[PDB]
């Protein structure tokens, strides 16, 4: 019943576009945020990810790596999509923001945290 | 080069193979877990993530996403590939455990949070 | 502005009541959480944190433990007051929620993570 | 049997000095960070927790915020003692590190996440 194939958005403005899911869960998008921490001009990035489909639960789990083209950065997504009390979509994930550091000394500060709500456009 | 290709092992006991990293950053392999939450007998299962490539660090950002084949969950990673004091690669990740719920309303407690460092096999 | 004293209601529908922030940020409260991941039965929690004074921010970050009363678990919160658009106050919180476990070998699962946004009832 | 009590060390070399536990679980201490990320010099802070009493268990969950001195931030960490198989205590922990941000709109990447092990000094 809830399909991850399409176009949706966040609470935050972003937007993403995902395109046929396979048989085998997989699936390939787009994805362009509406805000950044760094000072570059934002680039629409390319997103991989899977659906779980173990007793093909009509709400499945999934996850998605998003690789950053204006950034040495990468985030992962993961979630569930619910069809609310109305009968609408809705996609409840969290997601790791890992930045680049230089030294493994400094690994402690590189994955920030965060949620994202999305509906569909 | 720190590569994402060959095969790693964690602190938990879990194995990850992962493939070769083609020029636009894409992996798979395969992730055999040690350790599950899930009531069932632990199957080897598929990743797919990319590796950020931006200026060609020799110590890049990766993700990629776990389809679980033994339970209705999904996890993503996200981390870096160092070369710690001695020359040997390291893994430093973070993790999204995303279980499964069947009401939206339960979404609050879905999703757990930890870490792993890998070495190589 | 922006003061942690009084009472405040989440988005899953939880209270907590924050008494006098004292002169070195610290504070008592109690907490009703709306949702818990068992049956047994509800009671109300207390609170203790602190709220970061340096530059005696407007909107100052915070963090408290709710020690719970129901449970072998604790939660922390970390997060920041806000004054939104209209002068309406806001706390944007993130939470660790720690389980007990009986083998530290199930300590990696032990760790929940979300969100709760706070506005004043 | 493992009691909060004392000062502890961490894996980044950071160190804690946590006092007494009163009947309600209570505590105080003190927080000198081995890291940061400001340009500032690291202050000796201040630390208030709890330790959850329920069954009083020997190895309890707790949780504690620390109210940094010299940024703007404050974080918070949870996790349990344990007894290691030696009789070596432990506490597994995990925290959430949150700045300060001028703008509402930039909530989102206020979070950062991560874990440390404590052992006694
Ligand atoms: C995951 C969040 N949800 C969204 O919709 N967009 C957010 C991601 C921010 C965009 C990533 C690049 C960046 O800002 C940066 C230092 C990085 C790093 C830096
Ligand atoms: C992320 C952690 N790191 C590992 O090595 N394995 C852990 C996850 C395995 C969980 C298996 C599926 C599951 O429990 C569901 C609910
Ligand atoms: C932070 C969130 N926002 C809110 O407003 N409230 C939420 C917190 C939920 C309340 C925690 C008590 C709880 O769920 C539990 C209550 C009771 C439990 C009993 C056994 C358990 C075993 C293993 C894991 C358990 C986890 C949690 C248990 C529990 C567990
Ligand atoms: C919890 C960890 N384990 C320990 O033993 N100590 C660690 C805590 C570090 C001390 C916090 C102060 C700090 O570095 C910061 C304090 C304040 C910050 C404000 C904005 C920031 C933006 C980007 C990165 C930042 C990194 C660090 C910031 C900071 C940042
Ligand atoms: C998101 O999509 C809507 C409608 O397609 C568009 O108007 C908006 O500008 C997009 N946002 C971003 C950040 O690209
Ligand atoms: C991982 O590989 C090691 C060494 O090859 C092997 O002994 C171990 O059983 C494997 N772990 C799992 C969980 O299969
Ligand atoms: C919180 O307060 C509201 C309004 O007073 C009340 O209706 C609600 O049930 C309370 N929630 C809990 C969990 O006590
Ligand atoms: C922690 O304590 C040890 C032993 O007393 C000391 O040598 C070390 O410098 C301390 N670390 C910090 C960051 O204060």
């Amino acid at each position: 019943k809830c399909s991850l194939t399409g176009k949706w958005t966040n609470d935050l403005g972003s937007n993403m576009t995902i395109g046929a899911v396979n048989s085998r869960g997989e699936f390939t998008g787009t994805y362009t945020t509406a805000v950044t921490a760094t000072s570059n001009e934002i680039k629409e990035s390319p997103l991989h990810g899977t659906q779980n489909t173990i007793n093909k639960r009509t709400q499945p789990t999934f996850g998605f790596t998003v690789n950053w083209k204006f950034s040495e950065s990468t985030t992962v997504f993961t979630g569930q999509c619910f069809i609310d009390r109305n009968g609408k979509e809705v996609l409840k994930t969290m997601w790791l923001l890992r930045s680049s550091v230089n030294d493994i000394g400094d690994d402690w500060k590189a994955t920030r945290v965060g949620i994202n709500i999305f509906t569909r456009l």
